């Protein structure tokens, strides 16, 4: 659940890659953004 504020953990379509997405700054990854 430890996670920071703006970013959003979703599953792709037909895939199940979580990623790291902020609706702040718009940006995407998938890499634990422990920065």
């Amino acid at each position: 659940s430890k996670l920071p504020p703006g970013w959003e953990k979703r599953m792709s379509r037909n895939s199940g890659r979580v990623y790291y997405f902020n609706h702040i700054t718009n940006a995407s990854q998938f890499e634990r953004p422990s920065g």
